[PDB]
């Protein structure tokens, strides 16, 4: 039933309209700035960057997604290696499913049978911290996979909209979460799902030791959305309340700039909405560490193997082009690349109290 | 005749199309920033508040709409008994029907039986005060539905266009409102009518004792539209200069700003086009104590009592979860979230000299 | 010929598609803010207002148009009587027609045989100012119709696109008026018409002796459109180019803060595209003295008299409704009522070193 | 092959659909303040200006587009005879295929038998100069049509998607370019090709002795389009990606404010997107010295001779109402006429730290 949802989240981000749906990143409001002479060949570009103990290819990882279930597990196969093979990380969805039946065990550990060298994230929900989950189960989701780090996902807005939902984000949580991540033998990693994290959010995380964090922000897969399509299917009348909240959440772009600013230290995952090496390119400039995917994967994936190493050349093609055109050789480089920040987001920021002068030397 | 229009506002009200037109609250200005740790349950969510002696269930109240029928009466009742139920105060209409017609308090104090319990709000216009009401008239009034506060409206732009109109705002009524208010067993509330309320205006009345405002802005019900449909429809060339005033007023969230700001201590309900729970939790958000709601309740008390409650648990979970999803446990947390203030409402406030600033220490 | 140019200007200024074409007063911009107690009655407002040394009923005029042909005389007729009636000042169109042809003079003077206690308003060409006019021209052209006041206007933009036209505005005409304006008997107003008057031009105008300005600036009816239509129909290949120049000019609302802020205490017309009363108040509270008003008095008078009749009371009508609504008791309390300046306008006053605040008490 | 290429852009160019292709040149953001009296007549305007040691008749230029072909030589014939006529400078497209094929001289070699005292002005594409291409290759193009100037372009941004592109932009290329022109005749112009020249790129350029620049800005003709439609003929997979990056580079205007300002002294060309001389004296009264067109010309040139002067004519006259509408009697003049700067470039000058105020004092 579980696993029910499980099918169901796949096929409604697979097949319906729910990428971006009245939702935002805010990246058209950010520009990065053309090098007519970019000092560099195209071919002496170097992607390569670190992933905690590993080097990774390109700055790019695919972000937790499924699981659960057979066809679930030959989706995570397809995916683990292609990302074996083009160097890149991958997170895995939430292993909870796993945890609950032995049967789901499988979809899971396939991934490292598949992809034994790149990094492997473990997933598992903040509400299953505040219903009884701890170490033990932390370290069961990591053995499962021999995951190289674990990431605990924040979906309050997904949980509240969600018929069977568990809006459970009580503060003894992170108490918890700070215990486990004390007898971990790998990095925890906070992300979102769809609707971003802010700086408050950033900060009392930070306050508990949290150091890395995956922005997950409203523009790209609209989780509200989801639900409320779960909802309409159902009768349930909280279909009607989620339409409200469609373009609820922090712009991945904006949750960048945040986590950023108010974190200056943490390592961060850009996603929400990266459709593209440019997209990519973007948040990576704006002050991501490393661009996240994860839709765009999990369409390409069903089509099939052949199809998602198309798309993750011309993903890496897209950020080569966008690193040769404003004369970065390196990821280090691009990170540092001059831009331009209009519009909504130059709002946001400054209404949110980012001075953009220290802003731009924090994000260099 | 008055009942006529009674009738007349209604059906234009609930039938026509004036909800917004050519208008704006400027609440999409506003964004309540998500939190992806809110730190709370939803169950723990209290949305319990003060409304003046008496406490209710939830910041948001049903502002005062019809009277003076048997039809209309109908409606009434029906309001006054969800209200009753979901423990949220309710306003009635203007009562001068029933100063004029004893036929027309029947329709008004069917409100207290089937309500005993909630905060009923007592109405008259503005235009009355200049046109010899007095002390006595209040007291009718608020005894004949044994009031807890009498609302007093503004409604200028409307009387300017409506056929048989009284635009009679002479500063004489104001005098006689404070005398009134030293003899008067309730508080006053002065409220406006789809056009909002200024600084200067609210600055005036505050000048005058009057502490209790009610925004009533732009961007919901459309009065200057539905006195233009009068006028079209009986032939009245007033309808043409109607139509340049579509969009003339306050817009509701500049409003919420403008009182907050000129009176700190002021008790204000924020309405005009609150429409959901998020525009309520928004309105509160912004500055308002409590949100106000008219014509979504009466176009669902006209389909009946059942539609009408299956409204206001609409309107309830998209306020939790507003709440939910900034990390506010009770309406007191939800009045200090972190806001975003963009677009036009941004430019209105800079514009007016309201330092943003001390505008969220004022907010708080 | 000339009398051909002014039968095609008046046709298709009135019957083709030339009002507000590719353009904008930027009046959108500006909002009047409402007062939801303006402490005044509808029936007490005042209107009145100085003309040099004549009073009139309403802070609006007729700006110059027409003459030259016994048609257009019926047409300043019906103007001209309605204008009488109403009290308000009217402009003639130039009268260099008039001067060039005597069979002309009679289509101007019908004027003042009609209306013999407004102000009325000669009107003569700046380019004829430097082609030999000189005092002589101008008694001439002021005695024919007993005006109390002569416009000269700026049309350096319709005379580049005109298919006849004379874009002749060397600096030696300034000087040429400096002297005509010590020997008349009534004021100059200097016009522009349809393009605008920046600071630029009101302080080089003003250091010849200039005092009264009249804005006609861009967003009503548009001289380059007129002149574009002349040219597409006789073949003229200078059609294509006045298209890139369609939206050319200083909008209306610019071109009074422009005026005001740079010659303070100037007398001041804001004129070009006010098609409301509405529109009437914000020139006024902007910053202009009167409003005035050509193409819709044109289409109005071409269908008759009482048709310019009910415009008037519209116009009247709608000005008074925003006196009302904003608590403006008469004209002065008007200009230093509370405004909102928004969008374009806004950025076009900070570029152009318009600093708002000496702006509000300047207008004021 | 590369005539075959050559005769593909001319093709693509001409006849589909890629003049600002999902680009802007943020021109629109760009005005010129109307001025009602100008001080000048219009045929006192004088348009003259210098081109290095030559004086040219109008502030505009032809910048290179084609060669290496016969039917690209009758095309370039009836430009340069064209512009020799007009008195006005004219680049050649890349010399490269010239260089390499000894069939395609004649077709730049034309340019000069039928323009004989015009500037004329070669081009090389900076890649060529990382692979071998030096001095004689330089003095080669140069003598082929006794050209006044020289020509390099940055086209890196089309090298990236062009199906045979060369993405070779190391540094080492610019020490070969300052070594170059310690011994050329003639001065170097470094120009974009469509995507616009930075601060960081005009400074860099500068500090190796670069001193005239050409924009080339986004927003006229684009160079990614044109290369991926190329792409799409050939079933090449860099078309998708294209499509990510249609709208990338520096706008236009952008770039001639970053060029101005980044290097005050420059002799600057305003290009890309020029397509009306109000965009020439837009570009000029922004900080260009002369306006670019490229596109324009191909077009009208295709149609011929006589085709090719009446769009001259028409450019020259909408120059020339543009210098007269501002009050500008010549080139000098019009550099510091009044503007305004709005919208999404005075967005990018505040980021970019491009202070107004000293902005306007580099380009007066
Ligand atoms: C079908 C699907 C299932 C997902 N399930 C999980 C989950 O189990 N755990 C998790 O942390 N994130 C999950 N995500 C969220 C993504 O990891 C990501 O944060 C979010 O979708 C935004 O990225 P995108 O716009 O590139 O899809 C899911 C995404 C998809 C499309
Ligand atoms: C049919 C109807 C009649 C109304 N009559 C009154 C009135 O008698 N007195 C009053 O103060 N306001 C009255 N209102 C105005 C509302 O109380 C409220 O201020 C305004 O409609 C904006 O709220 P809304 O957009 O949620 O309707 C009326 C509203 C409706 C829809
Ligand atoms: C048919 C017509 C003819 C006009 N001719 C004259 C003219 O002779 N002299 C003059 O000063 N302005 C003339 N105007 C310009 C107007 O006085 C006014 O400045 C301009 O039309 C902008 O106002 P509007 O938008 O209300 O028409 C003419 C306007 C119209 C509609
Ligand atoms: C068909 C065509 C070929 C071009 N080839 C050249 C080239 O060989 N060398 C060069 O420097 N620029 C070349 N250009 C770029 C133009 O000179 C110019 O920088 C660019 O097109 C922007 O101007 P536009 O928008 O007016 O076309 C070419 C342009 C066209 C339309
Ligand atoms: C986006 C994302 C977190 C989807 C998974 O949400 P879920 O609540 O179904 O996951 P669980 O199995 O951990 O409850
Ligand atoms: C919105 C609102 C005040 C509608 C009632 O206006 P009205 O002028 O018809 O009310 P009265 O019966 O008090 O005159
Ligand atoms: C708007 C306006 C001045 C129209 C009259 O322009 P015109 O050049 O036709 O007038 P003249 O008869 O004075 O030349
Ligand atoms: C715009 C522009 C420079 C077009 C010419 O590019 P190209 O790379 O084909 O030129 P080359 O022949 O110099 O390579
Ligand atoms: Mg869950
Ligand atoms: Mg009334
Ligand atoms: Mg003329
Ligand atoms: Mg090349």
């Amino acid at each position: 039933d579980i696993v029910n949802r499980k099918v169901e989240h796949v096929e409604i981000a697979a097949f319906e309209n729910v990428d971006g749906l009245s939702s935002s990143t805010f990246l058209n409001d950010v520009i990065l700035v053309h090098q007519g002479f970019p000092g560099i060949s195209f071919s002496e570009i170097n992607t390569k960057t670190k992933f905690f103990r590993k080097e990774i290819s390109v700055p790019v990882m695919v972000t937790g997604m499924t699981g659960g279930r057979n066809e679930l597990g030959r989706i995570n196969k397809i995916i683990a290696e292609v990302a074996e093979k083009f160097g890149i990380p991958m997170g895995v969805g939430s292993q909870r499913v796993a945890i609950e039946k032995a049967e789901a065990r499988e979809s899971f550990a396939i991934v490292r049978k598949v992809a034994p060298t790149i990094p492997i994230i473990a997933n598992l929900g903040m509400p299953q911290l505040v219903k009884g989950y701890g170490l033990k189960e932390f370290q069961d989701a990591i053995q499962m996979i021999e995951a190289d780090a674990i990431a605990v996902h924040l979906n309050p807005a997904q949980e509240v909209f969600q018929p069977e939902g568990e809006p459970e984000y009580q503060i003894y949580a992170l108490e918890k979460l700070r215990d486990i991540s004390k007898e971990l033998s790998v990095p925890i990693i906070v992300k979102e799902s769809g609707n971003g994290i802010s700086m408050e959010t950033a900060k009392l995380l930070y306050s508990y030791g949290i150091k890395n964090f995956d922005t997950s922000g409203q523009g790209g897969t609209n989780w509200i959305a989801i639900e409320m399509i779960r909802d309409i299917r159902r009768g349930n009348w909280k279909a009607e309340s989620a339409k409200n909240f469609l373009d609820w959440g922090v712009p991945t772009a904006a949750s960048i700039m945040e986590v950023r600013y108010s974190v200056p230290d943490s390592f961060l995952v850009g996603s929400g909405g990266i459709r593209s090496g440019l997209d990519a390119a973007k948040a990576i400039a704006l002050g991501a560490d490393i661009a996240g995917m994860a839709l765009p994967v999990l369409k390409s994936a069903i089509e099939g193997k052949e199809s998602l190493e198309q798309f993750f050349r011309k993903i890496i093609f897209e950020l080569k082009a966008a690193m040769m055109l404003t004369g970065s050789k390196d990821v280090d480089a691009l990170k540092k690349t001059s831009i331009v920040i209009l519009g909504k987001l130059k709002e946001w920021a400054e209404y949110r109290g980012i001075n953009l002068s220290i802003y731009e030397k924090v994000r260099k």
